[PDB]
């Protein structure tokens, strides 16, 4: 039949792509081609408009199987061709070895690190539910789309998927439909060696619906029926167990050897002949398959055409909501939204930057509907919920509604990070955030790095940033954390010192379209600084205290800026004139012009950095570094700062030693380099 | 009764400790005191010998509840007193706000970051099973101890605990007995807001046995009976559901407010009077409680006395095994074990450092019985299994035996990291390792940081270290990873360049007693270097190519050392004389004498670093840094190196620019500093 021919075409495109690269993963593509065919025939999508907001989304969580995804995208006439498949895994191609949303048309997210994609799918589904609850009206199903996810044994072993699956079951996300490739094979061989749990029983315990397809190597009727069944269960996410043979059809089917290396040439020949293809031909695309797939595309395009008319009618019937929706689909924030940001003066009281963050959120959430967010069981510590908002919960629980704006993630940092990526991936200008203690952002490193690689504007509200948290002690006190994330490409790591800097950090985070943000915030109160403003802090680094005859400049962040200002006064009594630079975000600063940066960190003066965490990175901006390169301590925070000499006198001592060290030397800016 | 009085004493010691600090967590201590009393009465331990190898182990995974643990340790006469409890959460005390194994006698592991302790308990139990299988003989139960773990809702939400619980069920670890504090309260309030899964059904799906105690606020008879029941189930770990009231007895019992802040003074008064204590007194220890607990200690000490005689008889009956066991309990490796390390010459073939690592393991595993390890589903990629070893599996599976030495962790990096910490915590000189790709060590950051803080000599075999892996692309290629771990205190991050350096890295990793190791290893082949040796590489950094008239020194690691040597030859044709330094471990290098370090990185010459990852940290050792501060690419590895100019010519160009940049300048070693 044409469906059989399409499945064979998909299988053989994937195997031929792996063969051409002499690299990659043929096994799962062979096993999942029937399911991919069946799912894409149920999905609504436009290959010519990858951003249609009411499309169904597909996520390949087992991202090593991407030759399968690329084959589907090529067959459906996305902006990806057979010529691109021939360049699978080749430098610069549109067909990288794991799918990247920035590079691959029709890749919703970046997968490959196992477990991430299913969590991203939870976030896409969460966003769809929130979006539909916000905009749908009687006779106006603006949003009614599904989220389809493929995942394998590896994703099911990774703890992040357990976190997200527990939460998705709690949230009753009935438009999520996941498919487990139950092939009993991983890299180390049989799943009997390490993965003998009853997966289905576990998913029932989370509140998921289950459909089992015992013959998923051939039974596309049953796979389609499983989707129909899942769509009837509106209050539970569904897991479809696809019992498959890894590498189906290969001489090596059902073995670990077919997982992750190219097939032998003779094996590819026998595949082709068994399925009616020419063993001498590669990258065959039968025109009847193209015709069949084109029919589905044309039908989907008529569905989108009708949706566009529905949207026009919605704008007439609901003028305010319609204009809001249009603005969001255009990628634009509300005009002058930033006038809601709080502004402070040096006469205002000292405030912890976690509390300043609460105040910002309180002002901007009512002004910017596309802001949603939550905390990983730290709501009263991170201060992430605006008073008078409702939680995102299924109404059946009585605990919230899908129109709610605040997510109770539970103690699930890693899944929170990957769910945030899915919310961002949904689109519609969502600007979403997640709170935890800074030290436990590290639990989510797998997802955070993907936020950076995927260019998603997510925000971590990362409180309790240092030894300033005090008594909880060294298991809770960051040392390496900012260095880790600053060393990752494309992460904006804001460590605001005061109220105006906190507002600048949020301005950056909310305006972002391609860069994730981490906001490192204090437990403890900090003074409002003389010289700070949103305008200057928005440059990432700025001169707080200008001293035209400086003997030294002190560059600092966060809680250490006030310390530097106090040290300046001690130094004046020692006959040393200092300037102060505040560097709330190194990435934003780095992106400023060379001339601006040199105005902040000039030639001809020693520069000392002060930040109560690792000194890594700081030589970009300073000649000498005063930091904390050992673990912390459990005690009252002021006593810990005194122990480690992060005091005005301790900073002054090191500044005076820095001045003396450079006596008789020629000093150029740390910004200079040889190449 | 005296048992009732003991429970009240525990409760009130914990509340009084929190009160004195005006900081900490009274709720879970109040709720878990009956269970703590019951469990410690079943446990075999010696407060005067915390390292008795056949002790039962206790782990408080919900480490914020540590006022409970400290109270137990004080009451049982560990090296911790009421005076230490009065200093709870105070700078420098033996009673920090979360338990630290380095600081607290009777704390087996460092907990507080949720989810870790239960995984550590899995590792303690894994080690006990392996140890017993290795040494026990008929009439000689050298090892027969249990592992008891307390954990809360937060630990059950963290994905790492799901990973470890799936694996522990697979491994049939019947001497593991965990207790869930089922109090339905977390920081954000009721567990109904975020944690509605059927936990018991999930644990059954992993293959655990369940006992439920519905009245754990009072029913110590049932808690003791649950332990007895668990001990009869020898082929399944057991989860005991303790239904408790958080803060039991407080006016605020059953509320989130009792989780994490001191009780009100009037609340403490009513607790004391309801339980027969003097509301005017704090830190009361009734002498009848001390007497009861002392009876149990005395009985346990007689058990250890008899074990010591059993061990003496074992040494007579099994002379070789007995001497091996004695050596391990003394903390000593086999005499001259390091003579098994492979040694190479520059005439030997190029080899990838992952394969060199395989070869080392092949030679040292037969020589050092306390080495065990595994991989997170990457055995044929990381090359972590020695041919001719058996896997650690329950014999009932037919897939291995508990005497086996190789662990199939599955796709569970984070739990692998925390399980390794538990294996190390067991003691008996275990030197254990875990393989994954370097980029996915980041999934386990929570546990890795605890390896460093806990001072455990665990080893990550972290292969596929860079863009040198090629086609899998940027989702797999480390950039920030070494900077992250190098910035963490107390992590030895070895990036060996060749065969001799790989042997030095293992010598360090296996000899370690207080420092975790990460070995960053290549996919791709590297040449054997002229000038390398185990002796020189053991210094962490060394002069590979000495040039007395150097115009520049190039410092490099790993795959970039050979690149630097090739660049030296290009530079010679440009009239520039270079030296080369190899820096296989920055931490080991930093620990050498100042004079040794200056012999490697002298004054008076520009120094350029070369490493194909982040430049963070490298200014410790160099004036200019050539690194990779952007994400990678999917293609054949040599083409990626060419794209980014990590070629002999690209390095030479940057070296020549470095020489020119310092013309006319006075250059001092990067090792110099102002303070
Ligand atoms: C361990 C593996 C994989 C085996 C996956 O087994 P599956 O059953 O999911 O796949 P199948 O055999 O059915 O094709 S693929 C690559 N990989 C390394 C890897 C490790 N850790 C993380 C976090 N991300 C990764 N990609
Ligand atoms: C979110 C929390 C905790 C609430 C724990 O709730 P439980 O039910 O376990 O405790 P109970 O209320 O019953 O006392 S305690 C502190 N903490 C922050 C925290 C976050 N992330 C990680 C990884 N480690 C942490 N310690
Ligand atoms: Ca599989
Ligand atoms: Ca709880």
């Amino acid at each position: 039949s044409v469906d059989q021919k399409a499945i064979s075409t998909i299988r053989l495109l994937a195997v031929d792509a792996v063969a051409a690269a002499n690299s990659g993963h043929p096994g799962a593509p062979l096993g999942l081609a029937p399911a991919a065919h069946a799912v894409f025939k149920k999905m609504r999508f436009n290959p010519k408009d990858t951003k249609w907001i009411n499309r169904d989304r597909f996520v390949l969580s087992n991202g090593h199987a991407c030759a399968l995804l690329y084959s589907m995208l090529v067959l459906y006439g996305y902006d990806l061709t057979v010529e691109d498949l021939k360049k699978f895994r080749q430098l610069g191609s549109k067909t990288p070895g794991h799918p990247e949303n920035t590079d691959v048309p029709g890749a919703e997210v970046t997968t490959g690190p196992l477990g991430q994609g299913i969590c991203n799918g939870v976030g896409i589904a969460l966003a769809q539910a929130q979006f539909a609850a916000t905009y749908n009206k009687p006779d106006f199903p603006i949003s009614d789309s599904y989220t389809y996810v493929f995942l394998g044994d590896g994703c099911l072993m990774e703890g992040v998927s357990s976190e997200a699956s527990s939460l998705a079951g709690h949230l009753q996300l009935g438009n999520l439909i996941a498919f487990w490739d139950d092939n009993k094979i991983s890299i180390d061989g049989s799943t009997e060696v390490a993965f003998t749990e009853d997966v289905i029983a576990r998913y029932k315990s989370y509140g998921w619906h289950i459909v089992e397809v015992s013959d998923a190597d051939t039974d596309i009727t049953a796979i389609a029926a499983a989707i129909d069944e899942a769509k009837k269960v509106t209050n539970k996410p569904t897991l479809v167990r696809l019992t498959t043979t890894i590498g189906f059809g290969s001489l090596a089917q059902g073995t670990h050897g077919v997982h992750g290396a190219p097939l032998k040439a003779d094996d590819i020949k026998q595949l082709k002949t068994k399925w009616g293809f020419n063993p001498e031909e590669s990258f065959a695309v039968p025109a009847e398959v193209t015709a069949s797939y084109n029919e589905h595309v044309a039908e989907n395009q008529k569905i989108q055409q009708q949706w566009n008319e529905l949207f026009a009618a919605y704008k007439q019937k609901y003028p305010e909501l319609g204009a809001e929706l249009q603005r969001r689909l255009d990628g634009k924030l509300p005009e002058n939204w930033d006038k809601a940001l709080p502004v402070y003066t040096p006469a205002d009281a000292a405030v912890a930057t976690r509390k300043l963050s609460e105040i910002v959120l309180s002002k901007i959430i009512p002004e910017v509907p596309e802001i949603i967010g939550g905390s990983a069981d730290l709501t009263p510590s991170n201060l992430t919920k605006a008073k008078g908002t409702v939680d995102f919960q299924p109404a059946a629980t009585g605990l919230g509604d899908y129109s709610g704006r605040y997510i109770r993630y539970g103690v699930r940092e890693h899944a929170m990070g990957a769910i945030m990526n899915g919310i961002a991936a949904f689109g519609a200008n969502y600007k979403n955030y997640g709170g935890t203690f800074l030290n436990f952002v590290s639990y989510a490193a797998g997802a955070v790095r993907l936020s950076a690689l995927s260019e998603f504007p997510i925000t971590w509200v990362a409180t309790h940033d240092s030894i300033g948290l005090g008594e909880d002690g060294p298991t809770h006190q960051p040392i390496e954390t900012l260095a880790h994330f600053r060393a990752t490409p494309n992460i904006s790591v804001w460590r605001p010192a005061d109220g105006n800097e906190t507002s600048a950090a949020y301005k950056s985070a909310i305006e972002s379209t391609h860069t994730p943000h981490i906001l490192a915030l204090t437990r403890q109160n900090l003074p409002q600084l003389e010289g700070s403003s949103i305008e200057k802090a928005s440059k990432g680094g700025y001169t707080l205290v200008q001293q035209d005859k400086a003997d030294i400049i002190i560059v600092a962040t966060g809680s250490e800026v006030s310390l530097a200002v106090d040290a300046l006064k001690v130094l004046e009594g020692q006959g040393i004139k200092a300037g102060v630079v505040s560097l709330p975000d190194q990435l934003t600063f780095d992106k400023q012009s060379e001339e601006y940066k040199l105005s902040v960190l000039p030639d001809g003066v020693p520069i000392l950095s002060v930040e109560v965490m690792s000194t890594f990175g700081w030589s970009k901006y300073s000649h000498q570094q005063f930091g904390l390169n050992r673990f912390g301590a459990s005690g009252k925070a002021p006593e810990i700062f005194k122990l480690f000499e992060f005091t005005p006198e301790g900073v002054a001592e090191r500044a005076a030693k820095t001045v003396a060290f450079y006596k008789g030397k020629d000093v150029v800016s740390p910004l200079r380099s040889a190449f």
